[PDB]
This record gives C-alpha cells, structure tokens and sequence, in this order.
C-alpha cells in the first residue's frame, strides 16, 4: 500500500542473511519476528503486489478488489496449517532450527498441531525442494530454456549497466516495466507448462508425497492457482 517500503528492509536481511546454520541462530529474532508480522498483516501479499504495480497505489477500486482475492485472515492461517499436517512423504540436521522456532510463531500454537509431526514434513519438504534444485538435470534444462529466451528480449547487459543489480533496483525496473515482464512471465510459462508440470509430478510421485492419502496432483494445483489467483491481478 504506502510503506512498502518495510518490505525491501525485510527482503534486503533475507537475501543478506541467505548470502551469508550458524547464520541462523544469531537471525532467530529477526525470523521469528517476521514471520509473526507476516502472519497477522492480512493485506501482506497486496502490499507485495502493490510493490510491483506501483499503479495500483493510485487505483481505490482495484486496491480494494485485491483484498478480496488475496487478503487472509488468522482464520485462513490456521486452516492452511492444518491442510499442510494431512500432508505425508512415505518415500523418506537442520529439524532443530526448525523446531525451535515454530514454537515461537504465535499463530503456529494458536493451532498447534503435533509441533513433531508438522517439524517433519516441513523438514522433508524442504530438503526435496533443495536438493531438486542442486541437482535435478530436467529442472536445470529448463531454467536455462528460460533464461537464453529471456535474454533474446532482454538486453542483460545492458540492465546491470544501468545499476539493475540491487533489489530495489530490480523491483524499480519490472514495475516500471510490469507489462512486459508480465507477458514474458505468462509466455515463458505457457511455452514450458508441460515440462514444468511434468518435473514437479515426477518429484512428488518419485518421493510418494500425499495429500490427506491421495497422489498430489500438480496440474490441479498449478490450474486452481492460475484461475482463482494469478488471472485475478
Ligand atoms: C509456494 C506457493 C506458491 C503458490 C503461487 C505463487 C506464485 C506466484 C507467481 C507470480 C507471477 C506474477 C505474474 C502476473 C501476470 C500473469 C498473467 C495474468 O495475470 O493474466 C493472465 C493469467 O493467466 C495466465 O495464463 C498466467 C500464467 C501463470 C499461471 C501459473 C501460476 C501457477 C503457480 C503454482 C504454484 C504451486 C505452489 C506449490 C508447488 C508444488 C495471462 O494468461 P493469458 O490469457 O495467456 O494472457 C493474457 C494476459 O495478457 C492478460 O493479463
Ligand atoms: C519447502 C517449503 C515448504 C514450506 C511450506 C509453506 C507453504 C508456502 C506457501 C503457501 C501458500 C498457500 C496458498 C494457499 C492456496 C489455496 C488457498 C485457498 O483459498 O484455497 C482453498 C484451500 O484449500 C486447501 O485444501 C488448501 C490445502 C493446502 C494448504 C497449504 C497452506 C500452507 C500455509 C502455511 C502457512 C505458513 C506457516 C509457517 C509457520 C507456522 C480451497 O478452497 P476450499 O476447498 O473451499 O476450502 C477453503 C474454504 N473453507
Ligand atoms: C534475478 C532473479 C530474479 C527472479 C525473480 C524476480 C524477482 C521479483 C519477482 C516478482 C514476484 C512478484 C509477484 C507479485 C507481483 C504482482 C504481479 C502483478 O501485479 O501483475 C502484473 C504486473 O506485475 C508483474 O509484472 C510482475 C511480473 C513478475 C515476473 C518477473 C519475471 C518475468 C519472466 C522471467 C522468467 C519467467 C519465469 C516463468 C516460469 C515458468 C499486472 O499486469 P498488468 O497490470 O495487467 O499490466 C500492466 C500494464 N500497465
Ligand atoms: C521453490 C518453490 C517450491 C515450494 C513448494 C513448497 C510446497 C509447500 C506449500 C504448498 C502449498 C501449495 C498450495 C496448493 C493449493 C492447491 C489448491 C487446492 O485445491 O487444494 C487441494 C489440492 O491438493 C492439495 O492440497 C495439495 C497439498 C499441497 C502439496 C504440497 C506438496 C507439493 C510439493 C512437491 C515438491 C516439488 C518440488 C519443486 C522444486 C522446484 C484440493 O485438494 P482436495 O481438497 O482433495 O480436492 C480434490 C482434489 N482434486
Ligand atoms: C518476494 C515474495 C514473493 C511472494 C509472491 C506472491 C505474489 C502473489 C501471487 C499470487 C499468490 C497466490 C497465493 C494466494 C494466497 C491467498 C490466500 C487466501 O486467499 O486465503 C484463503 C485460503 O486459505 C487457505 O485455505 C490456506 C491459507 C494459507 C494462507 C497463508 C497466507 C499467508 C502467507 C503470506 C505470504 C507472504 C509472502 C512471503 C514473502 C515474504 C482464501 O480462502 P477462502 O476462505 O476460500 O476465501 C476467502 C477469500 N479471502
């Protein structure tokens, strides 16, 4: 909305803290207190889209549109903590941060599930999402189908010589630019839909990850995003 500019200050630590275990003990505060805050703002994810559409801080209507599409309540939290517990990984270190500092997320024990059983499959979760990344070929392939066609529309060089090497430099330039980059998105996602689906299907059937005992399915989940959300902006 009007200061998102508490947002860069929280993205700027992040991506610190990310360049830099041992990290995270001494940014435990700033983890635990993000996340709350995160938590309990029900208008955060529009004021990150306010960030990257900087028309819309001067568009009432479709401000207020956005709330009823991307607002969420402690409510919705709770819910979605709940879903994320009937998850199971029957195809299956860093579980301690994890599990100290779940305890201190304050929605997090409003429903406190089994701390045990949700510390688990985040953990696993998170442990498939990175070790896909460092080492899945296919998922490899594709980012770099996508960054060689990115770079027939983009001159690279030419954004890092007009000093498009920092985060606000970076949000500056897509929204200055929201159209373009928003039909490169949308391109780049329809030209690689079924690769993409495909990679991410596989991982899940690879590791037997459920939902409430069922196969996960990628392209119900990706189709229901596109329609309830992502064709909303
Ligand atoms: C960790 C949880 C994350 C969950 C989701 C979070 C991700 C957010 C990504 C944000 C990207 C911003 C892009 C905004 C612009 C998108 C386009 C749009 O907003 O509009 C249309 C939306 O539908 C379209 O297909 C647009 C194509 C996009 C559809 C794909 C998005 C699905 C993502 C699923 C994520 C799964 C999460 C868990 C993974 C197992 C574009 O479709 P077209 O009719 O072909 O073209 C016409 C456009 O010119 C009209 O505007
Ligand atoms: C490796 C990383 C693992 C980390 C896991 C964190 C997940 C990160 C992203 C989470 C974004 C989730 C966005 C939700 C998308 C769908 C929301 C939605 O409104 O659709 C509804 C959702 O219904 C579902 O079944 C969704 C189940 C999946 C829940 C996953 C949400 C996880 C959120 C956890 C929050 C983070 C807390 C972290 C600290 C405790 C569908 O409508 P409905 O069936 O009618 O029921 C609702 C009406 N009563
Ligand atoms: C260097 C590493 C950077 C990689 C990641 C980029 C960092 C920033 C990520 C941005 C995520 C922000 C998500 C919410 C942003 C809200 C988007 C939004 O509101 O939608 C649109 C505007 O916002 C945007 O354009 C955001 C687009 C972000 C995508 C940036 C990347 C583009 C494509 C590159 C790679 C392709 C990936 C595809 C994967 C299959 C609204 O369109 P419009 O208003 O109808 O047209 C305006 C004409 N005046
Ligand atoms: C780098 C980014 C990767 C991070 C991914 C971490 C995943 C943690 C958060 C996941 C929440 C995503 C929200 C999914 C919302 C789906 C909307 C929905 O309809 O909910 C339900 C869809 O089913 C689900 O809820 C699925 C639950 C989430 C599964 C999460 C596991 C997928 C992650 C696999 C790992 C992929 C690694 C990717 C590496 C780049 C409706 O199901 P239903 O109620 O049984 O209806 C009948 C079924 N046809
Ligand atoms: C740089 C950071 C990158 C972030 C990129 C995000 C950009 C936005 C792009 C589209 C994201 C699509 C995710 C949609 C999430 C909407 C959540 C939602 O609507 O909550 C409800 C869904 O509730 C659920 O079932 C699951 C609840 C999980 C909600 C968790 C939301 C908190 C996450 C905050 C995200 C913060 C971004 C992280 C970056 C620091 C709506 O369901 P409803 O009751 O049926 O209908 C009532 C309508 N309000």
């Amino acid at each position: 909305k009007k200061d998102t500019n508490e947002i860069v200050q929280d993205l700027k630590k992040i991506l610190g803290i990310v360049s830099l275990y041992k990290i995270l003990m001494e940014n435990n505060s700033f983890i635990i207190r993000t996340i709350n805050k995160v938590l309990a703002d029900s208008n955060y994810i529009i004021k990150i889209i306010a960030l990257f559409n900087t028309d819309v801080v001067s568009d009432k209507i479709k401000l207020e549109e956005y709330k009823d599409v991307f607002s969420f309540s402690k409510e919705n939290v709770i819910f979605g903590i709940k879903c994320f517990c009937d998850i199971t990984i029957d195809g299956i270190k860093y579980v301690s941060f994890f599990k100290k500092v779940l305890p201190n997320i304050i929605l997090f024990q409003t429903s406190c599930v089994k701390t045990t059983q949700f510390v688990n499959i985040f953990s696993k979760l998170s442990s498939i999402v990175y070790s896909e990344i460092l080492t899945n070929e296919r998922l490899h392939v594709l980012f770099s189908e996508i960054m060689a066609s990115f770079k027939t529309k983009v001159s690279v060089e030419d954004l890092k010589k007009r000093k498009v090497n920092n985060i606000q430099g970076l949000i500056s330039e897509i929204s200055n630019n929201r159209e373009m980059y928003k039909n490169i998105f949308v391109e780049e996602y329809e030209k690689h839909k079924t690769t993409l689906i495909s990679i991410v299907q596989c991982i899940t059937d690879n590791y037997n990850i459920n939902y409430k005992e069922n196969a996960v399915d990628i392209e119900f989940i990706f189709d229901f995003i596109q329609e309830h959300y992502i064709s909303k902006l």
